[PDB]
């Protein structure tokens, strides 16, 4: 699974770590994160995140 970066603040979503405190368990594909989830650091939505190739 790919990392994704918040292009407003630079936060790196790492699948292998997830975001457990907001309910996204380790092992979760960015695409499967609930679409109401917001960047933990800056609060913007998935739509500002870009795949890291
Ligand atoms: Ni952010």
């Amino acid at each position: 699974m790919k990392k994704y970066t918040c292009t407003v603040c630079g936060y790196i979503y790492n699948p292998e770590d997830g975001d457990p405190d907001n309910g996204v368990n380790p092992g979760t594909d960015f695409k499967d994160i609930p679409d109401d989830w917001v960047c933990p650091l800056c609060g913007v939505g998935k739509d500002q995140f870009e795949e890291v190739e």
